[PDB]
């Protein structure tokens, strides 16, 4: 398990790879794949949809039932749930839709979540539906997460563009 392979270290706890999040979960058997959620746990798009259609919707099916007896996430929030074929467990967490105007501090909040679990695989929260800038939630993990992340991007010029902008901005 946790078998991380080819990332480059940002930071001492902080790696980064260019690599689709579902792929990598098959690889590397983490004990916690994240998913970027929503409050409702509707798995449409991005890694919601991509980490639900691996479980060939069992995902789905677990988070309606989740719902059902719990209500929504809050922003910044987190539950875990089973990680399926996926990993031992999905750690489900909401960045703010900044789109929506939902407060951007949140993220910090959100990635807060992190530093209740050993090692993570993980997405940039927040940086994709939810419309905030991919170098900020970039940022926002490496200065709050203190557990060891090992983040998936899966669009290479986007990987390029965030190692590159960390490097400037680090100094
Ligand atoms: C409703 C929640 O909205 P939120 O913005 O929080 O999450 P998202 O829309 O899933 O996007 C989060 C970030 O992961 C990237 N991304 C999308 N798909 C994958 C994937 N298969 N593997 C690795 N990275 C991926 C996306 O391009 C964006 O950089």
């Amino acid at each position: 398990v946790n078998s991380f392979s080819g990332y480059l270290k940002l930071t001492d706890n902080v790696y980064i790879k260019n690599a689709d999040i579902v792929e990598e979960a098959k690889k590397v058997k983490p004990t916690v794949v994240v998913n970027a959620a929503n409050v409702y746990l509707k798995h449409g798009g991005g890694v919601a949809g991509a980490l639900n259609k691996a479980t060939n919707n069992a995902m789905q099916v677990e988070s309606d039932d989740y719902i059902a007896t719990n209500g929504p996430l809050k922003v910044g929030g987190s539950c875990v749930l089973s990680g399926h074929n996926l990993a031992k467990h999905c750690l489900h967490v909401v960045g703010p839709n900044v789109n929506k105007g939902e407060d951007i501090q949140l993220l910090k909040s959100a990635y807060e979540n992190f530093n209740q679990h050993e090692v993570l695989l993980a997405p940039l929260l927040s940086a994709g539906i939810f419309g905030a800038d991919p170098i900020h939630s970039l940022r926002v993990c490496v200065d709050t997460v203190r557990t060891n992340v090992y983040l998936a991007v899966f669009d290479k010029n986007l990987y390029d563009k965030l190692v590159s902008s960390f490097l400037e901005m680090k100094s």
